[PDB]
């Protein structure tokens, strides 16, 4: 009972209907500035507002090119390209590309998933257009920013039991790539998520150019001049959950934290973090993932990370977020480097909180001398120097199992206690903590 349409104009009325089975015919469809206006294709934002329920939309072999100037055609208002408000919808196989790099007038998201039991599968999304682009979050990601931002993020998962499956999300925009706000039981599965990087040294080389960073003398939002020797993503989170947000289900506005997120078989490359779910409540579960060249690998706060890998070229593979982290169980492989090392954090892992069970595995034999597993201590992390983000650094670790099946050294700080360490080698383990146990393992 599939209805096939051959233009965006004939597609739009179906987005208001329940129980439809619609296919946009293979082809290339362009959305330009002249398509936005009262008498034009798109009079309102979101451009594609899926209000119906129990519908299926087939975008196989559809290329949708959206000119980034459309992000400025709705005044000082947020522009979403796609938003799902209905329930039990399936959208599949769309290839969506932002054309050009024009920044939104306010902010933008490519896709916002509200409602319940929706699935977006097989999408290929290229995100462009944001301001400032080139600094990551160094000069602001919220209010009071050093440089005023106009962010543009990829997929915002909200609602209930919403599902992003087998998608490719490429971001060249300052914003999250995939993030969750007020989402209950979201699932991200089989996705490839990719940003790009820039060194802080390259940013500092803007001295004397009159760039926005040069005009503030490179003073970051963290309270200090941008330090040399770090590799930053130009994006925010690869997959990042919020402890806040607004969603809509069945007409009901809901403000709540993300809860019960699941991330399965995802690859995240060159983002600010691979998988960060520490701010979500409920059960956090991450399995089968690969994090490459991110500033941080896995930070879920509490729950399970199993059969996951990350390299350590730009940041630690593992970070406890706060000293209140409790019950973080993790089995992480430190992968061979995906590119040259540029890790100014001087750690492959930062461990704290209590009652964790942590296994690290690696076949790396060539260990850079600045890389160690830290239990407590003063992490030289880009965003936590000099008292910045104080709850995220310099906290105690107690009652933690640490199985170090790697050649990386371990430093147990004086704030660590009751750490049960097993390790391939114990000669490179420094123990300044209280009542820690260190035992050797064979190979």
């Amino acid at each position: 009972q599939t209805t096939t349409v051959y233009s965006l104009e004939d597609l739009l009325p179906y987005l208001k209907q329940d129980n439809v089975d619609v296919k946009l015919a293979p082809g290339t469809y362009n959305v330009n500035g002249f398509d936005v206006g009262e008498d034009r294709l798109f009079s309102t934002t979101p451009l594609f507002l899926f209000e119906g329920s129990n519908s299926t939309y087939d975008f196989t072999d559809v290329k949708l090119n959206i000119n980034t100037v459309v992000l400025t055609k709705f005044g000082n208002n947020e522009v979403n390209e796609i938003q799902i408000l209905g329930n039990n919808n399936v959208l599949k196989n769309l290839k969506l590309e932002d054309i050009g790099t024009t920044a939104p007038s306010n902010r933008a998201q490519s896709i916002v998933i509200d409602g319940r039991d929706n699935r977006i599968e097989g999408f290929h999304l290229t995100i462009r257009g944001s301001y400032p682009y080139g600094y990551g979050d160094a000069f602001g990601k919220g209010g009071g920013s050093v440089i005023n931002h106009r962010k543009h993020s990829g997929v915002l998962i909200r609602g209930l039991r919403n599902h992003l499956k087998d998608c490719t999300i490429i971001s060249r925009s300052y914003g999250h790539i995939v993030f969750m706000q007020a989402a209950s039981y979201p699932t991200v599965e089989g996705c490839y998520i990719e940003g790009e990087m820039r060194s802080t040294d390259d940013m500092l080389a803007e001295e004397g150019t009159g760039s926005p960073a040069d005009k503030v003398d490179f003073m970051t939002v963290w309270g200090y001049k941008l330090p040399a020797g770090y590799m930053m993503s130009l994006q925010a989170g690869g997959i990042r959950a919020y402890n806040a947000g607004t969603t809509y289900i069945d007409g009901v506005e809901i403000q709540r934290a993300t809860d019960n997120p699941t991330v399965l078989n995802c690859t995240i490359k060159n983002a600010r973090t691979g998988v960060t779910l520490a701010h979500a409540n409920g059960t956090k579960y991450v399995e089968g993932c690969t994090v490459l060249g991110c500033e941080n690998g896995y930070s879920i706060g509490s729950g399970t990370v199993v059969n996951c890998g990350a390299d350590a070229i730009y940041g630690p593979v593992f970070k406890n977020t706060y000293g209140s982290d409790k019950g973080y169980n993790a089995d992480i492989t430190i992968l061979p480097p995906s590119d040259a090392y540029y890790n100014g954090h001087d750690a492959v892992a930062y461990i704290g909180g209590s009652n964790h069970n942590l296994t690290f595995r690696s076949e790396i034999t060539e260990i850079p001398s600045n890389l160690k597993i830290m239990v407590s201590g003063d992490l030289q992390g880009l965003r936590v120097l000099h008292g910045s983000n104080p709850s995220q650094n310099n906290f105690a670790g107690t009652n933690i199992v640490l199985r170090n099946l790697t050649n990386f050294p371990v430093d147990l700080h004086s704030d660590s206690s009751n750490i049960t360490v097993t390790s391939c080698d114990t000669d490179n383990i420094t123990d300044n903590g209280t009542n820690n146990s260190i035992e050797a393992i064979d190979c």
